[PDB]
C-alpha cells in the first residue's frame, strides 16, 4: 500500500522528527556523504515520498533516476518477498542461479547491440563503466579510453577520471588511472555563441571531436570511445543530430570499441526502452545501472559476443554482482515496463513537461533552454539575455521547491540546470502540481 | 523462512540434467570471463546447505566467499528484507536521507576496533569501500601514494586491481593501472620459515623490513595510506606473525599515515572476534567491511576517526545506490542475529572442530604444509611431499572431488595451492564435520 497521492505539508520542512535524524546523521554519518532533501523518508510510491513528520512530498527526482518504475513497485515488491526466503546470496561465481542468466538474457534481447550478445552483472553504475572498459581493453589490447566534456561516470578512480568535473567528484582523490583523455561535446545551447549552425549540424560536431582523438590519441592506442547518449549530471544535454552516429562510424571503422553509458538514460527513461534508438544507434557496448531493477544494486554491460568474451575465465566479476534479489528485481522491472507500456508512458511525460516548461519559458527569459526526452527533461537557468549561467536562482529555486514539498534536483557543469525525473508511476495531476510549485516559487 | 533440508543428498549425478540446461544457457547469455566453480544451479540454501535445481543438497563449505556469515536466508535479515521492501525500495540516501543509512553508521561507528570519535559512510561492494577508504586518505593527508602487500586482494575495479598483487585472473589486460600504488613485503610464516625459522615468526621485524622497503621506496611524507588485511583472504588465509599487524600501526601513527584495515572478509564475527582487528587490540585508522555485513545483500563500508573521514568536501563520497535501505535493513539484522545467536563464541567453536580435523589429517599426511587461519576462516596449503613446493593440481583434483560428492569448498592462494574452509556460522556440527569427512575422503583416494 503506497502513500495517499497527494502533497501534504503536515509541518514545516525540515519538521522536527526529520532535524532529530540531521542531528544524528551529523554525528555519525562522514560530512562528505551529502544530502539535498531535509528531509527523512518513511515510505514512498506513485508519484510521493512520504516523511517521518507526516509530510507527503511530490517526487520529480525518483532517486536520481532509479526509481523509473515506482518506489516499492508491486512486482518489484512480490519478487523481493519471494527471493529473500529461498536465498540471499550464492557468489554467482562460486554457485550459479537462474536469475543471473535470465537477467543477462533479457538484457541481451532489449539492448540496441546487434547481433550475437553476452552480458554480465554488477552492483553500480560505476563498476559496470568499470568493466565496459576491462573488456574494451581486454579486447583490443590498446590502452586508451576518451571520455566527453560535461561527462559523468562515477566515484571510483577510473570513474572519476572519465568524469569530466572535479567539484566534488574528483576534488583532492588523485592521482587518476592513466590514459583517459578529454573529447569536446555537442551542446547546441552554448555551441550557438560560436555558429546557429553548428549548434545544429552534429556531424560537425562530431568532426570536431575526431580530430582531437585522431591527433592526440590515435586509433591504433585507443581501446574505446564512451559517451552517454544524454549527458545526465552534465545537465541533461542532448546533443546535435549527427553526433552520435558520425562517432560510431569512426569508432567502427578505426576498430574503437563505442561504449554508450546508459546508466542514467536506459529502461523506458528516455522514451524508449534505451535512448541510442532515438537515433538508431548500435553500440559494441552498453552500460546499464539505475533504473534497472527498481531500486536494488544491480548494473550490467552487454555487449557484441566476440567483444565481451575476450576476457578470460573468471577475469569479471565481483562477490556480490548480480545479487539473486536484485535479479529478481530487474525481471520484475523489465515486466512492468513492457507489461504497462512505461515507454509509451515516458513519452506522454515529455509532452506535459516540454509544454509546462516551454510556457515557463516563454514567460521568463532566466530560463535559457529547455531540453531532453521522455521523463529526463531540464531547463537550464541564465543572466536574462546571455549564456552566463545563474547557480543562484538554481539554488534558491530548489530550496523554494524543497520547502514546499517538492523533490527537484539541480545538475550540471556550471550548477544552473533544474532537472525533472519523475517516476513512470506519477500521475498527470501530481507531475502538473509540481510543476505548479516550481512556477510559483520561481515568480517570487 | 524454511530452509532446505540439513542433510547431504546425491538426486542425481554432479550436475544433474536441470543445472545442465542452465549450464547450457549461460554459455550462449553470459561472458566467458565471468566464471563459475560449482556446475549446479541454486534454488534454495539456508543452514548448512545449498539445494540445487535438481533436488541435490549440497554442504556449503564457501558461504558465498564469506559473505553468508549468520546463513543464507537467516530468518532475522528475511523478516527485515520483506518489512523495508513494501515501504521503499530506495530513495538515494544523497538525495532523500533515510535513518537505516544513519542506523547502520551508528552500529558500525559503535562494534569497530578504531577507537575515539567516529564516522562512517555506506557503498554497496568491497571494491568500492576500498576505492573510498583511499579517496578519503588521500583527502585527509594531501598525499597521493597508498601502499599494499604481497599476496594482497582489494578488488576489481582499475585501482583496486592495482592493490591487488596477483595478476591472473584479477589483472591481465586490464591496464593500465592507477599510479602511485606500491608493493611492500608480507609477514607468512610458512614460507618465511625458508630463510629462517625464528626471523619467521618475529613479525616485529617482518614489519622493519616492510618500513625499510615504504620509507626507501615511497617516503612518509608522499604517502596517504597502509592498506592491509588482517588475514590475507584470496592470497592464502594468510594469517601474519603477531607483532607485524602492530608495529606498521605504530610506524603510521608515528609519520602521519593512514593505517586502513581491509576487513572485507575478516569482519563481523568471521574469525571468532567481531572485528580481526580485535585478535592483536589493533585501532586502525580506517577500516573497510563488507561481505558479511548485511547477510547477502549489497553493502559494504568505511568507518574510520572523525578527523580523518570529515576530510572530503559535502558531496564528495557516495554514489546512487550506496547504502541502499532494504540491504541496511539486513544489516541491522545482521548485527542483532550475531549478538541473538552467540556467532562470534560459534566461530571460535567451528575453529577447534576444523583445526582439530585438520592438524590429525596432517599428521597423517605430509601433503598438507600449512593448517592456519581463525574462526570460520581456516585453510591448508598443499605441497609436493617433504617441500613447501606448491601442489596446485592436487588442490584442483580435491575441490573438483569434493564438487561431485556434493560439498561446496573453494581454493585460493597465490600459488593456487590452498583449500579453505569458509563455512557459515549456522552450519551444524554433524554437517561440518560431514563435509571434512568429505575432503578425506577424496585426499585419500
Amino acid at each position: 500500500s503506497h502513500p495517499e497521492q497527494s502533497r501534504h505539508l503536515a509541518t514545516a520542512i525540515p519538521g522536527p522528527r526529520s532535524q532529530a535524524l540531521i542531528d544524528r546523521k551529523g554525528t555519525a554519518v562522514a560530512r562528505g556523504v551529502g544530502t539535498t532533501m531535509p528531509v527523512y523518508a518513511v515510505r514512498a510510491g506513485g508519484g510521493i515520498v512520504e516523511d517521518v513528520d507526516g509530510n507527503r512530498l511530490i517526487d520529480l527526482g525518483s532517486g536520481i533516476a532509479v526509481t523509473t518504475v515506482g518506489n516499492s513497485a508491486p512486482k518489484v515488491v512480490e519478487a523481493v518477498r519471494s527471493q529473500v526466503g529461498d536465498f540471499t546470496h550464492t557468489c554467482f561465481m562460486v554457485t550459479p542461479y537462474e536469475g543471473y542468466v535470465a537477467v543477462c538474457e533479457q538484457l541481451n534481447r532489449l539492448t540496441p547491440v546487434r547481433g550475437d550478445k553476452r552480458s554480465a552483472l554488477f552492483n553500480s553504475g560505476s563498476e559496470a563503466v568499470e568493466n565496459a572498459v576491462k573488456i574494451a581493453r581486454s579486447h583490443t589490447h590498446k590502452p586508451a579510453v576518451v571520455a566527453f566534456d560535461h561527462a559523468y561516470h562515477g566515484r571510483t578512480n577510473l570513474t572519476m577520471a572519465l568524469t569530466a568535473k572535479v567539484m566534488p567528484y574528483k576534488d583532492g582523490f588523485g592521482p587518476f588511472a592513466p590514459e583517459i583523455y578529454r573529447a569536446p561535446l555537442s551542446y547546441p545551447f552554448r555551441d550557438a555563441e560560436f555558429g546557429k549552425e553548428l549548434a545544429t549540424d552534429g556531424e560537425l560536431a562530431a568532426k570536431r571531436a575526431i580530430t582531437v582523438i585522431d591527433k592526440q590519441i590515435g586509433a591504433d592506442n585507443l581501446a574505446a570511445v564512451v559517451i552517454e547518449p544524454i549527458q545526465g549530471e552534465g545537465g541533461f544535454i542532448v546533443p546535435a543530430d549527427g553526433f552520435l552516429p558520425t562517432l560510431l562510424d569512426w569508432c567502427r571503422k578505426n576498430d574503437v570499441v563505442f561504449i554508450a553509458d546508459e546508466v542514467q538514460t536506459g529502461f523506458a527513461r528516455t522514451g524508449a526502452m534505451f535512448a541510442c534508438e532515438h537515433e538508431g544507434i548500435d553500440p559494441d557496448l552498453i552500460v546499464t545501472a539505475k533504473g534497472i531493477a527498481g531500486g536494488l544494486p544491480l548494473s550490467a554491460v552487454t555487449g557484441r559476443a566476440e567483444i565481451m568474451d575476450s576476457p578470460h575465465v573468471s577475469g569479471l566479476g565481483g562477490t556480490y554482482g548480480g545479487n539473486p534479489i536484485a535479479c529478481a528485481a530487474a525481471l520484475a522491472t523489465i515486466e512492468t515496463i513492457e507489461s504497462e507500456g512505461l515507454v509509451a508512458r515516458a513519452q506522454q511525460i515529455e509532452k506535459i513537461m516540454k509544454d509546462r516548461l516551454g510556457r515557463l519559458q516563454a514567460e521568463d527569459d532566466r530560463i535559457g533552454d529547455v531540453r531532453g526526452r521522455g521523463a529526463m527533461i531540464a531547463m537550464e537557468l541564465v543572466k536574462a539575455g546571455t549564456t552566463e549561467p545563474d547557480a543562484d536562482l538554481t539554488k534558491a529555486l530548489c530550496a523554494g521547491a524543497h520547502a514546499a514539498g517538492v523533490i527537484v534536483l539541480s545538475c550540471g557543469t556550471y550548477g544552473n540546470v533544474v532537472r525533472f525525473l519523475p517516476p513512470l508511476s506519477i500521475g498527470d495531476d501530481l507531475l502538473n502540481e509540481g510543476l505548479d510549485v516550481l512556477e510559483e516559487v520561481l515568480r517570487g
